[PDB]
DNA sequence: CATCTG
DNA sequence: CAGATG
């Protein structure tokens, strides 16, 4: 956690790099577990020799660790911390809607930047452009002063469009959180669920609602479960507008709604810990649901939840407050 | 995993 | 359709 720290990030920059620049999947895959194992490593690792001895650790990392340990640097990560063509590929990948992939072919046309994205705007796709176009936006965290005011928003109009709907905003803003990233939405409505040959419009109306009143502004991407999209707080007394908001709105058909709903929630700790207990207790949990766990090496059959609470209670647990959410 | 693009 | 992004 601190004993083998650098080591475990010089690893990630490295691996880091192999899959954004070089295309070196393997290779980058090869810096995680290994990364991933050090990691776990009780010592203070002072040898090469030392780590080589672990699994996951061969040769070249091993002689990595070593002139990284011997010396503080490492010649090839100072090659790549300097390179042009490296640090485009992590900047141009900020943008949302490119990735790596698209990271390479920009550069390799000669757009490194910004300015030249917006030259080109016509290489870019919709996401795209509307990532070169919030790209401060985008960047800037959401106070939960905000929050607050857009989930009272989006929860109004669900409403209004009808009460039947069930709206969370879970993310940290649901754990406590004084400030967070975008704005995630569960979804659900009664006569929405598992067999219940779906019902499209049970997202598109609210979709429309919303930028009906002008909270959303853009869609990135919207398909019949799942939708991506802009949205802003309205600028009040012209002074000061917001900036534009990462906004994602999920159907779930009602029968699987708390597992979501618990689950997106995290934190990841506070999952896995409430999975591995569930295991315990003779269950199985994910994003959708909570398995009573056969003996005969597994089983299924979902068990009926009502809330977060039905979850527990299966397990067993004490009900975690959001907030306690957190480990 | 669901949506887009081409 | 494979392949990219989130
Ligand atoms: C799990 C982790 C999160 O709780 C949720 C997925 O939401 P995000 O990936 O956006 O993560 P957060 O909501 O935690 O992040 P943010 O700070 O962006 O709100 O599911
Ligand atoms: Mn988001
Ligand atoms: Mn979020
Ligand atoms: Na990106
Ligand atoms: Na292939």
């Amino acid at each position: 956690e601190t004993l083998n720290g650098g080591i475990t990030d010089m690893l990630t920059e490295l691996a880091n790099f192999e899959k954004n620049v070089s295309q070196a999947i393997h290779k980058y895959n090869a810096y995680r577990k290994a990364a991933s194992v050090i990691a776990k490593y009780p010592h203070k690792i002072k040898s090469g020799a030392e780590a080589k001895k672990l699994p996951g650790v061969g040769t070249k990392i091993a002689e990595k660790i070593d002139e990284f340990l011997a010396t503080g640097k490492l010649r090839k990560l100072e090659k790549i911390r300097q390179d042009d063509t490296s640090s485009s590929i992590n900047f141009l990948t900020r943008v949302s809607g490119i990735g790596p992939s698209a990271a390479r072919k920009f550069v390799d046309e000669g757009i490194k930047t910004l300015e030249d994205l917006r030259k080109n705007e016509d290489k870019l796709n919709h996401h795209q452009r509307i990532g070169l176009k919030y790209f401060g936006d985008f960047e800037k965290r959401i106070p939960r002063e905000e929050m607050l005011q857009m989930q009272d928003i989006v929860l109004n109009e669900v409403k209004k469009v009808d009460s039947e709907y069930i709206a969370t905003v879970c993310g940290s803003f649901r754990r406590g959180a004084e400030s967070s990233g975008d704005m995630d939405v569960l979804l659900t409505h009664p006569s929405f669920t598992s067999e219940s040959t779906k019902q499209p419009k049970l997202l598109h109306q609210v979709v429309e609602q919303l930028q009906k009143v002008h909270f959303i502004t853009d869609t990135l991407s919207k398909g019949e479960t799942k939708f991506m999209g802009v949205c802003q707080l309205p600028s009040k007394n012209d002074e000061k507008e917001y900036p534009h908001r990462r906004i994602d709105i999920r159907l779930i058909p009602k029968d699987q709604y708390y597992c979501g709903v618990l689950y997106f929630t995290g934190s990841d700790i506070f999952n896995k810990n409430m999975r591995a207990h569930a295991l315990e207790k003779g269950f199985t949990i994910n994003e959708y649901t909570i398995r009573p766990l056969g003996v005969t090496g597994v089983a299924g059959e979902p068990l009926p939840v009502d809330s977060e609470k039905d979850i527990f209670d299966y397990i067993q647990w004490k009900y975690r407050e959001p907030k306690d959410r957190s480990e």
